[PDB]
């Protein structure tokens, strides 16, 4: 009972440009029935950027807005987010179990889906987030938390976060590529791989998915 | 060398509708000259509110984005969020010193300030943001960070985030009035205090301000 990833490959659409971030997606569709949407395209463009990639693809929609605020404001991001169409919302664990619950609670409102950020695959997360992560995964699981989002980079991080949240739940996982991740090694842990700048800065958006498909063909 | 934050307030201006925030906005803009506009009213009204509200009232606009990144998506975030005329933005640390040197890039390119949560004000923010605050801190001190956020309803906390960053430093603390902060009290170590809902939830929110302001009067 989790969301269905066509080709474990979910597209990172961080594209600025409406124009460009449209005519990306549309090249990959074949490859790909979910795209995160984040702030730099949201920002860029609105929230109705969500009812246009609705409207012209077949994609699923996990809003990236990791989201990080007191339980109150939480609350209200989620809301707007779900309101405009999104699937799912991606929210931060270290700001404590109060504001995850916040956001768990509109999710189940509102019938849509809550991923919980664990560990992140940039160095910076080493200074901070590493030393938390096994607990706010812990925490996590206490929750209710089904979906997790957990780091391409660190494959020993990432097998830990896999065992605390359990076969059962859902794991997406970041730094495929451009950050050095592995997708084999990757989705040994994660159901499903996160591809940005790999992907949407290619000559060719659509044989560069392709090729991270093929090079993965006997995890399908 | 610092912000001049008229009658040390800031409006913390999370309505979620176009007419009721300018409307509100408008009934207390006899107070204020600087307004924090989050994810609440931009994911609900478009990053043009912003342009919208210097048109109207002139104030300084600082973007409570919580920004949380990658830093590679960090200046893409704070690029659209200058682009739309903010003139400073608010980042969390807890994800690290690359996270937040990306922003400081950004904002220095376009003319803009940083400000750097440390410890937030929440109940929740005891789990994990507490216990690295300090550190944090000293993580924008060692950054050359200037201006920081930090809790009303923690004092002693607020207290030792002022110590770490120094008297030439500029703090702005949230938490005032409905999560249980004082104003005067947060006053002795914060510049400047935001407040939202005690003032943009009340019956009459310019008294509410004025309200505020008469119980700090010996601090201006
Ligand atoms: O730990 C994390 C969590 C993320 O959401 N991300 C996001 O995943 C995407 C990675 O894109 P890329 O493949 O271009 O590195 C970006 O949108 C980034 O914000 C990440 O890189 N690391
Ligand atoms: O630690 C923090 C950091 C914040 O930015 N905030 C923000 O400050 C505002 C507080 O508003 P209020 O006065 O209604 O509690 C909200 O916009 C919230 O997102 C906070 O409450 N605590
Ligand atoms: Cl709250
Ligand atoms: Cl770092
Ligand atoms: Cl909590
Ligand atoms: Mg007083």
């Amino acid at each position: 009972d989790v969301m269905d990833v066509m080709n474990r490959l979910i597209l990172a659409m961080d594209l600025m440009n409406r124009d460009d971030a449209l005519r990306v997606t549309g090249e990959v569709r074949e490859y790909i029935d979910t795209v995160k949407i984040g702030y730099p395209l949201v920002l860029s463009e609105g929230m109705d950027i969500i009812a246009e990639f609705r409207k012209r693809f077949g994609c699923r929609i996990i809003a990236d807005f990791k989201v990080a605020d007191i339980p109150e404001t939480n609350e209200k991001i989620c809301r707007a987010t779900f309101k405009a169409g999104a699937d799912a919302i991606i929210v931060h664990g270290f700001p404590g179990a109060d504001s995850v619950r916040a956001c768990l609670n509109v999710a189940e409102e509102m019938g849509r889906e809550v991923f919980l950020l664990t560990e992140m695959s940039h160095p910076g997360a080493e200074m901070f987030i590493q030393g938390a992560a096994d607990e706010i995964a812990r925490m996590g699981v206490d929750l209710g938390v089904k979906n997790y989002v957990g780091p391409s980079t660190r494959p020993e991080r990432l097998s830990r976060l896999r065992e605390i949240i359990g076969q059962d739940s859902f794991l997406i996982s970041p730094g495929v590529g451009a950050q050095g991740g592995d997708p084999g090694e990757t989705l040994r842990f994660a159901d499903a791989i996160i591809v940005g700048r790999s992907i949407y800065l290619a000559d060719n958006p659509a044989a560069a998915a392709a090729g991270i498909i093929e090079s993965i063909k006997d995890l399908l």
